[PDB]
Order: C-alpha cells, then structure tokens, then sequence
C-alpha cells in the first residue's frame, strides 16, 4: 500500500487523463485494487431518510459511468457510489482528448458528453452486482445510486428518464436526475422552475408506477429494499432568482435530496485550461460549492437534505460542507489527485477533526454554520 503512490505520481506525470480512467477501471475489473475491511466510526454515520450510510463518503457520478467496478471502488472504503450518468441508448460522447488536469491547483476540466454503454448494458452490470451483494455480507450495507440523463438528440428529457426508471429503477437505492451537465446542450435549461417541476413529478410518478404494476413487495432489488429516493443534481452557475425559484419547486414536489453541485463553466483563472472547453472540477470549485450549499440550505429552510460535491480533499473540506448544510459527501478529483488512499485518509481526518471541534457525532455538525 505504497506502490500505488509511485504509480499515481507517475500517472499524473506522463499519462493522459482518460488512459488513467480506463486503467483504474481495468484494475478494478480484474479486482486487483486494494481493500479497506477496517471498521468505520459509528460517530461518523449519516443518513438521508431511510438511506443509512456506514460513513459520509461516497464516489460521485462519472467515475464508474457503466458500473463495471461497483464492488472494487466500494471496497476502497466508500459508503456509496453513484453510477452513470446513463442515457437510454449508449453514446460515444464528445471528441477525445476530453479530460485534462492541473496538478498545481488540483483541478480537472472535462467535455465527456455522457459517454456510456447505454441504460440496458449498465442495468446488466448493476443486476450482476446486486446478485453478488446477496451472497456477500460485506456489501450488504453499501448504497448504489444511478444518475440518469438524456441522449444528445432527445428532443424531450421526460421520455428518456421514463425509460431509465422503468429499466434500472428496481436496482437503485436512489435516482439522481442529471439536469446540470455543461457538456450536453442544453440540459441546464431544464433547471427553470416550470420545466424542473414537470421533470421531478414525472420521475416520481414513474417510480410510483413500478409498484402499481405487480403484487411483489421481491420488487426492490436494492440495499434499502424500498423504492429509490429521488435526488436532483444542480449546476453552480445560477443567479439568486433561479436558486430561490428552484428551492420553492423542491419544497412543493417533495424531492428527497439535492446534489450541490456539478462542474462549473465560470472559472477562467487556470492557464492550462485557457484553450480547453468543459466544466471545471476540484479545488478551484470548492469555495463556489460551499457558498451554494449555504444558499440552498437557507432557501429550502433546511427541509431538503444535501449531498456535497466537490473540492473535497481533506477532513476540513468535509466538515466545511457538513457545517454548511450537507449530510453526505461525494468525491471525484480527490480520487484523481490522492488515488487509492483517498477514502481511508479522508475518513481518518474527519474523525480526528470531529473530536477536535467538540462533537459527539457527524449529525450534530450538520448545518452548524447557520447559528
Ligand atoms: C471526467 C469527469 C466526468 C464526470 N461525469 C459526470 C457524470 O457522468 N455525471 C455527473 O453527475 N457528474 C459528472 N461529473 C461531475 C462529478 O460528479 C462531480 O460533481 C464534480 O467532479 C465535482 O466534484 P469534485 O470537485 O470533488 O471532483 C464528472 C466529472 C469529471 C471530472
Ligand atoms: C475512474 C475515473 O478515473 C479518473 C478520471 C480522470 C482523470 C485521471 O487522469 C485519473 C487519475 C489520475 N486517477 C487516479 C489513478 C489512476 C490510475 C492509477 Cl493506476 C492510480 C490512480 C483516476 C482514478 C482518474
Ligand atoms: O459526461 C459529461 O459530459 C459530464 C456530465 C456531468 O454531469 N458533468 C460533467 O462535468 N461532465
């Protein structure tokens, strides 16, 4: 458990972004990635309704787009993973190279364009994992969510989301509505109050309709054994009117949680990304995101639980997001810049910090900045 850091520093030096991405998914495919069977702190526990996370750290969407590494990635010490984003039909995505990193600022820029094997192939992989999960006592508590979007040419999102829910809904602990991507035009236009309310109610109605089509209680082949929760992933690039307008919709529609936030197209302060096009992740996104959690946690009057992402690399970064209003933390660029150690390390720092600040448990620290 050092060999990986020689590999990582070398990878970050001479190897392309997507080659590392396809290399990491290769190691976990043949299950040759390290384990973390070490028991997690009971004071570091968190939840979103019936969704009970062993620790507050999971993997963001876009890491395991196709769910070919679910068990492998979880075993690194994460409580959950968000597979996808997935679309009804598979897509090659946008032109390569399309993933670039600036080590100096710990940032990433990407124009992937929902590259996936399609909803049907990803479902095939999730059913495989859920089958492994039954036999296994270790992955019995690990949560697996699915991020759903639309094919580039889909003239109406709703139809594309109605298809994915009917296919993969049965095997997800939660569904994440992806209306925040900056690399598939113009998905962000769906963040308008009217459009978003129709999306959220259509999705929730489809989930309800799965049950209303059989006597099987057997029906839920997930971790919770309950209907998936419905979450919405939001872009940080919004004005205050747009944010308040959304808040009022999330309250009326009774959305289960909100993933604040996706990548940002506001950053122009990176030299290595000047020519490049896409959304910016990592450390340069941290300050924006924490400010956006505050705004939304105040706008939804603390009623809608939050999943934070990103710019999370340390235990302080984690506690910052939690004190702002978030219940869980998703990681992405941390896994790119710290590698395999990521979970094990971030989990140590947070327990060390939770004690240092004067907390009995994580829950007690949630939204602490608001007072
Ligand atoms: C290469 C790449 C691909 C991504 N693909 C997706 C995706 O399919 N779905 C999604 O919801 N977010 C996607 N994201 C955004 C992440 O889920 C995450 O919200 C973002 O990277 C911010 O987290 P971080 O600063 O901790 O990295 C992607 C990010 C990167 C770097
Ligand atoms: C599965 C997603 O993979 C990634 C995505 C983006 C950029 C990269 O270049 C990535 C890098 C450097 N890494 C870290 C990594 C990659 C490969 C190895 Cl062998 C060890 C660590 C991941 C997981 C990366
Ligand atoms: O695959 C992509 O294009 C993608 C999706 C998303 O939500 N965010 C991102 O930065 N890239």
């Amino acid at each position: 458990f050092f060999l990986y850091d020689i590999f990582l520093k070398f990878c970050l030096k001479y190897i392309d972004g997507e080659i590392c991405h396809d290399l990491f998914l290769l190691l976990g495919k043949y299950n040759i990635l390290p384990y973390d069977t070490s028991n997690d702190s009971i004071y570091a526990c968190t939840n979103i309704k019936h969704l009970d996370f062993i620790n507050p750290f999971g993997v963001a969407a876009g890491f395991d787009k196709n769910g070919v590494c679910i068990d492998s990635i979880l075993k690194l010490g994460f409580s959950f993973i968000e597979i996808g984003t997935i679309t009804p039909r598979g897509q090659t995505g946008n032109a390569k190279p399309r993933i670039f990193r600036d080590v100096e600022s710990r940032s990433i820029i990407n124009s992937c364009g929902f590259n996936n094997m399609g909803c049907d192939k990803v479902t095939e992989n999730l059913i495989l994992f859920r089958k492994r999960q039954e036999e296994d006592k270790l992955l019995s508590k690990h949560i697996v969510g699915v991020s759903i979007g639309k094919n580039k040419d889909t003239v109406n999102i709703v139809d594309d989301l109605k298809y994915c829910i009917n296919k993969i809904g049965r095997y997800a602990d939660y569904i994440a509505i992806n209306v925040s991507s900056p690399n598939t035009p113009g998905l962000r236009d769906n963040q308008e109050a009217g459009k978003l309310k129709n999306i959220i109610l259509s999705v929730k109605e489809e989930i309800d309709n799965l049950e209303k089509n059989n006597i099987m209680n057997f029906l839920w082949f997930n971790t919770t054994k309950k209907k998936p929760l419905v979450f919405v992933k939001l872009a940080p690039d919004l004005n205050q009117e747009q944010k308040k307008e959304i808040a009022d919709v999330l309250l009326e529609t009774n959305i289960d949680g909100m993933i604040i936030s996706n990548t940002t197209t506001q950053i122009n302060d990176i030299k290595s990304f000047e020519n490049k096009k896409g959304g910016v992740s990592g450390a340069k996104l941290k300050d924006i995101s924490t400010k956006f959690i505050c705004e939304m946690y105040n706008y939804t009057n603390k009623q809608i639980p939050i999943i934070a992402s990103g710019g999370i690399f340390s235990g302080l970064d984690a506690l910052e997001k939690i004190e702002a209003g978030a219940s869980v933390c998703q990681l992405y660029s941390c896994l790119v810049f710290n590698g395999m150690k990521s979970a094990v390390q971030i989990k140590r720092e947070l327990n060390h910090l939770l004690y240092q600040r004067g907390y009995y448990n994580l829950k007690e620290a949630i939204g602490r900045k608001h007072s």
